[PDB]
């Protein structure tokens, strides 16, 4: 058996798995409306690039491994096409990382800013940039515009013979790969730290009532800032800014920092606590509650007012009697629960447990998808970095012994393997994908 026959068989197997797996990804998104969100628009664009790796890039790699004689511009397309697909993968991975960041940082205003029309525009632009970046050697930055044994007008189609190494290192690796990879590392780190933020009264009502650092209108149309801090009933934003500047201590033009919103919210808590202590019905309960259960009581006061909370005579006395589970059942049978069940369920869970578990869980639900997508970037890095580092050695140590043939084969094949792994990750970590996969395979493929 020839070593070439092993290499070709391995490449063709990777090609088939790349096409089949990533066709299944696009097929699932097209079939399942629950997978038709903006995040999976970039998943499909990423899946399309990996299909093209199996149909074209891998066959292109097998042909240029022979170093055949070809015209320079035709040889450069065969060699540089995989650079287009790899660059498109980077832009899609970059878009997925950014999309998940604003999803957890502005969870309320995510849909208004992140839309399907904008995602489709970014995808079309990124595919154009990928061709411009990948096929840059075709536009003049190549080493065949100036191989003995090929005849003039042709060159031996060898990648390192035709693709300049300073392009591969400075422009492609450092600027077009390393920088987006490090930015993706910082974005996902920022996502993971936000999910691990310490919970307190400020973060509890940030989840329940939102945080806005810019002045906005509420459900009535009253100007508001921070965590539900009313500024004025006047129909003038300038009147609201005047109230904001007085409370903050500086000219704001309607924008504040997170610490300024937290300080403004700390004063609102002190006012609500002073009102609770003045109420003869609420003070004995508040005095008996622990710090976290007091935050749930302040939560209700911020939503319904001191008088509204005082109307929970039965639930309040069971809270003061430390009968947590009984108070939960009673509070769930109230109008406040029926009107806003999600916020009420989180507040009632706080009363039962005395922990922030209901608000931590809200944070983890927003980031579990991010951990699976972050694994894909790591596998992309692990699969492509060996080639980039080899290119850096050849570039910066010219008299160094070139990497042996077996490592070159392994690094090239490993890079192609990256076009197979993503559908396996979705299947193992994302249930909506795994379930759609099973339906497609059992129904459309296996017919039963
Ligand atoms: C394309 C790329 C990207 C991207 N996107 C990122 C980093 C590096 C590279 C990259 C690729 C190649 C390179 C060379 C040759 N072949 C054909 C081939 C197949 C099997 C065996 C051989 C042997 C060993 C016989 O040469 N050749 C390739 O497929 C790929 N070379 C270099 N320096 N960098
Ligand atoms: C955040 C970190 C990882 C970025 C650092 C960039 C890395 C990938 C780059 C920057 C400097 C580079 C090194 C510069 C000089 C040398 C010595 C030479 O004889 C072999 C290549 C080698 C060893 C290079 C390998 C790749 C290298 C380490
Ligand atoms: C996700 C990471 C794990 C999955 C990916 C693991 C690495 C890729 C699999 C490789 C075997 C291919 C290595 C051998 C390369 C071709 C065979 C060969 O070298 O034969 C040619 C011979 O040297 C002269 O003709
Ligand atoms: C016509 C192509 C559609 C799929 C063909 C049938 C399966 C081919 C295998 C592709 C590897 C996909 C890896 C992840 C999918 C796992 C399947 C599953 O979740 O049950
Ligand atoms: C143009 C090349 C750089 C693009 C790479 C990825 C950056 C975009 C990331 C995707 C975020 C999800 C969609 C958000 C839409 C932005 C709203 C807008 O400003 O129009
Ligand atoms: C997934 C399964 C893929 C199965 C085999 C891929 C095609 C193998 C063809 C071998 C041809 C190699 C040769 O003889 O030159
Ligand atoms: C191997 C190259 C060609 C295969 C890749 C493209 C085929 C798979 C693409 C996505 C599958 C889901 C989208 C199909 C849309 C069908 C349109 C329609 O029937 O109205
Ligand atoms: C080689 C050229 C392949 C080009 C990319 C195919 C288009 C991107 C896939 C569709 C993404 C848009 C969407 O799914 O909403
Ligand atoms: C030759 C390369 C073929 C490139 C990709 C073909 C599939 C493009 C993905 C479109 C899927 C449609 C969809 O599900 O939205
Ligand atoms: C998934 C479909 C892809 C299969 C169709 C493309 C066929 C593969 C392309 C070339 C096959 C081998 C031809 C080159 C011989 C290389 C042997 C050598 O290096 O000496
Ligand atoms: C599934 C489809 C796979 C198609 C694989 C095509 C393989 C392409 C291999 C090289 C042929 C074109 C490169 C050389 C021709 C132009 C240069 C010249 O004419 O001298
Ligand atoms: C697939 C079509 C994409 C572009 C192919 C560009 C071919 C480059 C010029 C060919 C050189 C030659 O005539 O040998
Ligand atoms: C799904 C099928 C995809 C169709 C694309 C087929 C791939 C063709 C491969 C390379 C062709 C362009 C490279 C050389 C072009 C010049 C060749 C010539 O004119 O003699
Ligand atoms: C040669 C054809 C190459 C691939 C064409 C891919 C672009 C068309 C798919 C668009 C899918 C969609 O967003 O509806
Ligand atoms: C000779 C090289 C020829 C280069 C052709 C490629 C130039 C066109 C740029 C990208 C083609 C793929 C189109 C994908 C964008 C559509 C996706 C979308 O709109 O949703
Ligand atoms: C067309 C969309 C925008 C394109 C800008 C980014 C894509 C890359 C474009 C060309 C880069 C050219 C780099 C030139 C470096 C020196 C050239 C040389 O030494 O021969
Ligand atoms: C996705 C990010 C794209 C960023 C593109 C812009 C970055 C360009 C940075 C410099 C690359 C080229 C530096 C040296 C030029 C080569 C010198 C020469 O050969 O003429
Ligand atoms: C991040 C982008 C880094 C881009 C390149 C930094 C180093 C530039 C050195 C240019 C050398 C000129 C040359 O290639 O001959
Ligand atoms: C240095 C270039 C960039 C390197 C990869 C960047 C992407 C980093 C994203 C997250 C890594 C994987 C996250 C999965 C968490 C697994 C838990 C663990 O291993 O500690
Ligand atoms: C050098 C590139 C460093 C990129 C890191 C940017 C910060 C990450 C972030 O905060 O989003
Ligand atoms: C892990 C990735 C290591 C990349 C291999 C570079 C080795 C340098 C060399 O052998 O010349
Ligand atoms: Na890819």
């Amino acid at each position: 058996i020839m070593g070439s026959s092993v290499y070709i068989t391995v490449e063709l197997a990777i090609a088939v798995l790349a096409i089949l797996g990533n066709v299944l990804v696009c097929w699932a998104v097209w079939l399942n409306s629950n997978l038709q969100n903006v995040t999976n628009y970039f998943v499909v664009s990423l899946a399309a690039a990996d299909i093209a790796v199996g149909v074209l890039a891998i066959p292109f790699a097998i042909t240029i491994s022979t170093g055949f004689c070809a015209a320079c511009h035709g040889c450069l397309f065969i060699a540089c096409f995989v650079l287009v697909l790899t660059q498109s993968s980077i832009f899609s991975l970059l878009a997925i990382a950014i999309d998940r960041y604003i999803a957890i940082r502005i969870p309320l205003r995510y849909n208004g800013l992140v839309t399907g029309t904008r995602a489709k525009g970014i995808i079309a632009i990124c595919w154009v940039l990928s061709f411009a970046i990948g096929l840059t050697p075709m536009l003049g930055w190549n080493n065949c515009g100036q191989s003995q044994g090929c005849g003039e007008g042709q060159v031996a189609c060898l990648f390192e013979d035709v693709v300049p190494m300073n392009y591969m290192v400075y422009f492609n690796f450092f600027a077009c790969v390393l920088v987006p990879l490090l930015l993706m590392l910082g974005v996902y780190l920022r996502i993971f730290l936000a999910a691990r933020r310490q919970l307190n009264i400020f973060e509890m009502l940030r989840i329940d009532e939102g945080l806005r650092l810019k002045i906005y209108k509420d459900t009535e149309g009253y100007y508001t800032i921070g965590i539900g801090h009313l500024l004025t009933k006047s129909p003038s934003l300038n009147a609201a800014k005047s109230e904001l500047d007085k409370a903050i201590g500086r000219n704001t033009n309607g924008v504040i920092t997170k610490d300024e919103a937290e300080k403004l919210f700390n004063q609102d808590v002190d006012a609500a606590v002073r009102g609770i202590l003045r109420n003869a019905k609420l003070k004995p309960v508040y005095d008996s509650l622990d710090a976290v259960r007091r935050a749930a009581l302040i939560n209700m006061v911020f939503q319904m007012g001191e008088t509204g909370v005082a109307g929970f005579t039965n639930s309040l006395r069971m809270l003061q009697q430390k009968r947590w589970d009984e108070a939960a059942v009673n509070l769930a049978k109230s109008r406040w629960y029926n009107q806003t069940p999600n916020r009420a369920k989180r507040v009632i869970t706080t009363f039962r447990t005395g922990t922030w578990d209901a608000y931590r869980s809200t944070l983890q639900k927003e980031v579990h998808a991010a951990k699976s997508l972050a694994i894909i970037v790591g596998l992309f890095a692990l699969c492509w970095l060996p080639l980039h580092i080899i290119n850096c050695f050849t570039f910066f140590c010219p008299d160094c012994s070139h990497a042996p043939l077996w490592l070159m084969y392994l690094a090239i094949v490993l890079s192609h393997t990256n076009s197979v792994v993503n559908p396996f990750i979705y299947a193992y970590r994302i249930r909506e994908f795994r379930q759609t996969f099973r339906k497609i395979i059992r129904s459309h493929v296996l017919r039963q």
